[PDB]
């Protein structure tokens, strides 16, 4: 074990990471991608659904930026949790909550969307086509579709990396982890132009020394940055990033 | 245990014995396609000889050539310890290969020198020279990507950071995309791609090698020749062809 004491890391001046190290890359590769997106689409206000929102934290963000914001989840229990965390950022007159599924979305919503979230969501659900077709209905024409999934190779590669032969060697952590290639095949099927493609944590959690995850995050961020949108690390991402839009 | 040491070398290292295995999986495969005939095999930078001296042991006539003198020693001293009769060594550069052989090979073995020429399309171009239509090469270079993703994995950012300046330290380790092409510009039918250690490096617990050395032999055989992990290979065995 090494000393990890404050007077032994290279970053001890740096800001601690108040939540966890996985979400906050997360969130900092993603922001990265949606607003080099959100200048490209111009700076008109959007409507922004999120379809299986959860308690909020990227929602909640889009609706810091001025965009009127719809959450959407199956969960209750992620709604109320969401409503609570808007209202504690006094952000709850930019927002909607809808309680239902992804897939029902459509009958709750009156005009259509600028800009789709669905995050940490396709490897959940069991109709992934069919919830892609109806994202793409609600959705006008030149709109875009921010779609982060679950990627199997991430799993496969972090399981290699910490040892667990037995469960990579016989399978059966989201319901479906997806194949992005089956993914890219999707969504072209569908219609929508692939725009980019970010590796979400490409090298993070593959660390040997995982107390490096914090200790040297600025250092790790920079290099996440550098190469997570070139290949294999893409692929190689625990979450993969797609933009696409809607001709 | 019991069954470790008839099936592997416990004086060696797993990273040898993984890379070997791997490699001769693809050997043994493309040895079978080529048919029964023995073969004429010429190991350019072929070392010590240690691949040379199998492939000599599964009954083919195998050229080695080396730019070190002290390389063909020990590769004949090895040879002997008793395949000396299969095998004929030249001291030289690849690149000055064609003049020492009388005729054409059949199989040509480049293992682990790519990384270390300056002009590697010119050397894989007189290894095409010196091949019959139809034959055979079984390149292995030492990938660029496999590099940094062990150095990640290892903490080492700053290294990385700076480009991977070379500091066993190969001049030029290899971008697979930029290989495949050269490859193809030349004329070259890839047949296989395969990344040799695409897991065993980047283990969390280091002991897991040795202890669950089996296992990883049959989770690497598994995923090594299909994306991302061929391109995670610390080498990558790109197997092509000559065409007829
Ligand atoms: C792992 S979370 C991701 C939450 C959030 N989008 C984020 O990025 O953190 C998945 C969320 O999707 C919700 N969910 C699962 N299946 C869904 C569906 N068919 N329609 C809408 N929400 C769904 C869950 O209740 C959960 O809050
Ligand atoms: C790392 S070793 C690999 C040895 C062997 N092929 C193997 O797979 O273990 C590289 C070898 O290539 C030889 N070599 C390097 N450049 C060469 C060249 N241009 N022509 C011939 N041999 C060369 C070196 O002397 C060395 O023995």
């Amino acid at each position: 074990m090494q000393d990890r004491n404050f007077d032994d890391i290279a970053e001890k001046f740096s800001r601690n990471i108040y939540g966890t190290t996985k979400g906050q890359l997360r969130q900092a590769i993603l922001w990265q991608d949606l607003d080099r997106v959100l200048a490209e689409m111009g700076p008109q206000k959007l409507r922004v659904l999120d379809a299986g929102g959860g308690e909020g934290q990227t929602a909640i963000k889009m609706a810091e930026r001025g965009h009127q914001v719809i959450l959407c989840d199956l969960s209750a229990q992620m709604i109320d949790r969401a409503k609570q965390a808007a209202e504690a950022k006094g952000v709850s007159d930019n927002m909607q909550f809808i309680h239902c599924a992804a897939q029902d979305v459509a009958s709750h919503l009156e005009t259509p969307v600028d800009l789709i979230l669905f995050h940490a969501v396709l490897e959940w659900v069991a109709d992934p086509r069919s919830v892609l077709q109806t994202l793409w209905s609600v959705l006008r024409p030149g709109g875009v579709l921010s779609l982060m999934f679950y990627n199997a190779h991430g799993l496969l590669m972090h399981n290699m990396v910490a040892g667990n032969f037995d469960y990579v060697q016989a399978g059966m952590s989201p319901d479906y982890p997806r194949d992005p290639t089956q993914v890219y095949l999707w969504l072209e099927e569908a219609g929508w132009q692939i725009m980019g493609k970010t590796g979400v944590r490409v090298f993070h959690d593959y660390l040997r020394e995982k107390h490096q995850q914090r200790d040297c995050y600025e250092a790790l961020l920079e290099l996440e940055t550098r190469y997570c949108r070139q290949e294999p690390y893409i692929t190689l991402g625990r979450y993969i990033h797609v933009t696409a839009r809607k001709p």
